[PDB]
């Protein structure tokens, strides 16, 4: 499955939903929605303290990205993070958006989509792909 598509779904749908129209597989695409969804519930102190940590702004917001994705998996990979990687993109675009920095989207969206055909790839493959992301989830 096309990393970049899921990246570009994915933030289109989490902004969309502020209003913001971005000029930026389904059942992957909508699963993924959900379980990002899921995590940000379940896992809420993590999520709103990120959220309001960030200190973002065009000077910061590639170092913090690296930062934080290092850390991310620094002990290794599972699904989980994966979805906590899409899950901090999220945020940090949100964020960006929030703060009346926009442009810094198309910034996260790349640097998402290559840490993904990077550093996750061979990961993600070796797990069976996207599709067992979808079975372990259900669908
Ligand atoms: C260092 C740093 C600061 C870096 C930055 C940072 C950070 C801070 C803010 C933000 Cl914003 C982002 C990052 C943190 C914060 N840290 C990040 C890591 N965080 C994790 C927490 C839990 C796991 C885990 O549990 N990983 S896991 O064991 O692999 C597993 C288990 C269950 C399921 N999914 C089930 C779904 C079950 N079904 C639902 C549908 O109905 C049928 C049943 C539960 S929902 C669900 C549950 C968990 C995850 C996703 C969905 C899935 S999963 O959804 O990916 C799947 F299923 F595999 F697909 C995988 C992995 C990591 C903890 C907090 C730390």
């Amino acid at each position: 499955y096309d990393n970049r598509e899921i990246v570009m779904k994915y933030i289109h749908y989490k902004l969309s939903q502020r209003g913001y129209e971005w000029d930026a597989s389904e059942v992957v695409h909508l699963t993924l929605r959900q379980a990002g969804d899921d995590f940000s519930r379940r896992y809420r102190r993590d999520f709103a303290e990120m959220s309001s940590q960030l200190h973002l702004t065009p000077f910061t917001a590639r170092g913090r990205f690296a930062t934080v994705v290092e850390e991310l998996f620094r002990d290794g990979v599972n699904w989980g993070r994966i979805v906590a990687f899409f899950e901090f993109g999220g945020v940090m675009c949100v964020e960006s958006v929030n703060r009346e920095m926009s442009p810094l989207v198309d910034n996260i969206a790349l640097w998402m989509t290559e840490y993904l055909n990077r550093h996750l790839h061979t990961w993600i493959q070796d797990n069976g792909g996207w599709d067992a992301f979808v079975e372990l989830y259900g669908p």
